[PDB]
């Protein structure tokens, strides 16, 4: 019995290497596995998250035409997904920007979201995310930015689908309320946005430590956004979670998936950072078979699942 609508992980590897652009397939960046990908799919997740580098995908304008190599593996990678009958989130993993400026045309990103979406449109099981991580750029331009991949999304006759919407703050949902609530606008025919949120338990947030900070962090680090999402009337996801291999992060992220199991009014689930095939070592590497959170953190999870 599943306890929450979606639990799975992101699936890493398309969108790493980002210095280097276009970059080669194989040598700077490599796209999931679908033999791992269905062992978690075994263990009982049903969304995976697919990040991609916008600049790969629709390279030098994001009017123009996709590139078809890159292009053909995240079909690929999303059909692998969805024809289990498992949710495949489309991750355009650019934190609002393009070749390193900020997206400040919403029209362009129109335009590359109808271009993404079109080959997407007819399977329900694809999430379209409008940007990962929105940072340290306007307000306003984060709502338009948003609204207008909405506006591409269903102007392709992708309607059935769930839109993922993501904040400033690198959508940290500990930072939500303090800087994100004009987001609480957004509109969408299908009624189907679900607000993206991040949160790691490191001290600063950034999870690039295996430290958590206690072993209540993760819980209370969620408190505001969640009754942010229920005073707003809103539906919410968290689309980026870990923490290390050690007792106190084991008890924060318990926790944390115990408070949002009593909200699921508001919260729809959980998806973990992270696997995919070139993490090795990776201190939250959910890849099987050996991956140190595969091994260590997936027993504690399987109670969601």
């Amino acid at each position: 019995a599943k306890v929450f609508q979606w639990f799975g992980s992101n699936e890493s590897g398309a969108e790493f290497g980002s210095q280097n652009l276009p970059g080669v397939e194989g040598k700077d960046y490599i796209w999931p596995d679908p033999n791992t990908i269905d062992t978690l799919i075994s263990k009982g997740m049903n969304i995976f998250r697919v990040p991609f580098m916008m600049e790969r995908l629709v390279p030098n304008s994001m009017t123009g035409s996709p590139d078809p190599n890159y292009l053909a593996d995240l079909i690929a990678t999303v059909n692998a997904i969805t024809q289990k009958g498992a949710y495949a989130v489309v991750d355009p993993h650019n934190y609002g920007r393009y070749y390193n400026s900020i997206i400040s045309s919403p029209s362009d990103f129109q335009t590359f979201w109808k271009t993404v979406a079109s080959q997407f449109a007819s399977n329900p099981l694809v999430i379209f995310d409008t940007n990962n991580e929105y940072h340290d750029m306007d307000q306003t331009l984060v709502l338009n930015l948003n609204q207008a991949a909405i506006d591409g999304i269903r102007s392709a006759g992708a309607t059935s689908q769930y839109i993922f919407v993501e904040g400033n703050s690198w959508t940290g949902a500990w930072t939500w309320t303090n800087v994100n609530d004009n987001m609480k606008s957004l509109t969408d025919p299908s009624d189907k946005i679900i607000y993206e949120m991040h949160q790691f338990l490191d001290s600063d947030g950034s999870g690039t430590s295996a430290t958590c900070v206690s072993s209540t962090i993760g819980q209370e680090r969620i408190t505001s956004a969640t009754q942010w999402l229920r005073a707003n009337g809103k539906k919410g996801i968290i689309g980026e979670f870990a923490g290390g291999a050690n007792d106190v992060c084991e008890t924060a992220i318990t926790g944390m998936l115990d408070y949002m199991a009593q909200n699921t009014d508001v919260w729809t689930g959980a998806i973990w950072w992270a696997a995919g095939p070139w993490w090795g070592d990776y201190i939250f590497s959910m890849e099987p078979d050996n991956g140190i959170a595969y091994q260590q953190i997936l027993p504690i999870l399987t109670p969601y699942l």
